[PDB]
């Protein structure tokens, strides 16, 4: 009731497009899961946790997308030419709770391939996860108001954006100060990962603001489209680049299965 999805009836085309976006997302993540599983054997032990974290992200995201898909079809029924709300079973909040889990995994695998270790790894990961959780929690509270109090959505979103900016400053600083440690030419690749991250993660706050500038059924569809683009880019494409960096550094470090795989 606190999300704009509950305010509208949906045409068959809108309803089925959203359903298909979610089910396609399930398939893409679970297909990627198998890929990350199989290639982990070609990653040196020092970096293998990075590929395992991608497996965890894939199944976490895939399970939540699958839950959303079923909740979507549970909540609406085709009545008198449109899909109409029948039950209070759909909200975007499950995405937020999930981010609490997937964002730390995405950040940790970056720090691993940057060759951080020991106290700097633990300390950097701690500040980053705290900043990320602050961002997610304040965003979560904000979107509880996307129907009733747009002013409060904006203020919680400004607080959330402050955490986001500080998080990105930490990430960028560690990347640019440590890329000279990277092997196999991946000092060039990691800079592209950072820019991919900036692009993909910024799509989420744009989706968060849809209720302010497109409060109608097509805005609901656009938000799910943006989430889909952002999810694939921030989790799947990002994970593929992290895995490439892990294998390339594994090979440059003399790990034979990595060398043969490449
Ligand atoms: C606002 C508080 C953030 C300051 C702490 C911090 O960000 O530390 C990052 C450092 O680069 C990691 O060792
Ligand atoms: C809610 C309103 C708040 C509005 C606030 C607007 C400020 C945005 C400016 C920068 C964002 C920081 C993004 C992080 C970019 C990377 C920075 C970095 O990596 O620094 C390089 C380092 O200094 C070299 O070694
Ligand atoms: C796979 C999911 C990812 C990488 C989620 C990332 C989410 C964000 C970067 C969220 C950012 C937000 C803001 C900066 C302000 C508005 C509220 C959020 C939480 C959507
Ligand atoms: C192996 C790689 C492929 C992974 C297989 C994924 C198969 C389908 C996922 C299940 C999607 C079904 C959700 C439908 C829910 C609904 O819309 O009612
Ligand atoms: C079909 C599902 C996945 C097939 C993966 C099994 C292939 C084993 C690869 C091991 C190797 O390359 O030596
Ligand atoms: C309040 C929340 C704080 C959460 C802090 C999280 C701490 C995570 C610390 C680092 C995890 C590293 C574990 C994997 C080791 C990889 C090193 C390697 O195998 O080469
Ligand atoms: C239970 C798991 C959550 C772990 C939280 C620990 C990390 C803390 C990070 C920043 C907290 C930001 C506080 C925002 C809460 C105010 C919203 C409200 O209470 O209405
Ligand atoms: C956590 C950091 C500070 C949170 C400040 C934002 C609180 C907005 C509350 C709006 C209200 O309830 O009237
Ligand atoms: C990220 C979100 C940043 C929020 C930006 C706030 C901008 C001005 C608030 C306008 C207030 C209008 C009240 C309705
Ligand atoms: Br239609
Ligand atoms: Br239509
Ligand atoms: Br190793
Ligand atoms: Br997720
Ligand atoms: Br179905
Ligand atoms: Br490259
Ligand atoms: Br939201």
């Amino acid at each position: 009731m606190k999300n704009i999805e509950s305010l509208f009836d949906y045409s068959a085309g809108q309803f089925e497009f959203i359903d298909h976006l979610l089910t396609m997302g399930v398939g893409v993540h679970f297909a990627a899961l198998i890929f990350f599983l199989v290639v982990s054997q070609f990653v040196a032990p020092k970096y293998r946790i990075a590929t395992a974290l991608s497996c965890i992200v894939m199944v976490s995201a895939g399970l939540i997308l699958n839950s959303q898909a079923v909740m979507w079809t549970d909540a609406y029924a085709y009545v008198d030419g449109s899909y109409q709300l029948q039950d209070l079973t759909f909200s975007n909040g499950y995405r937020y709770v999930n981010w609490m889990a997937t964002i730390p995994c995405l950040l940790l695998q970056l720090l691993i391939v940057l060759n951080l270790k020991g106290k700097e790894l633990f300390s950097t990961a701690t500040w980053l996860i705290l900043a990320a959780w602050g961002m997610i929690i304040t965003g979560y509270v904000g979107q509880l108001y996307e129907v009733d109090d747009i002013a409060q959505l904006m203020i919680w979103g400004a607080v959330s954006t402050a955490f986001f900016v500080v998080m990105n400053w930490i990430v960028g600083t560690k990347i640019f100060k440590n890329r000279a440690t990277m092997l196999g030419g991946t000092d060039s690749t990691i800079t592209k990962v950072f820019w991919l991250m900036m692009f993909a993660w910024t799509l989420y706050p744009i989706a968060y603001l849809v209720p302010a500038f497109m409060n109608n059924a097509d805005g609901v569809v656009l938000r799910q489209l943006l989430f889909t683009i952002a999810d694939i880019s921030s989790k799947v494409i990002y994970g593929l680049m992290i895995t490439y960096i892990a294998i390339q550094q594994s090979a440059a470090a003399g790990y034979v299965p990595a060398q043969q795989a490449l």
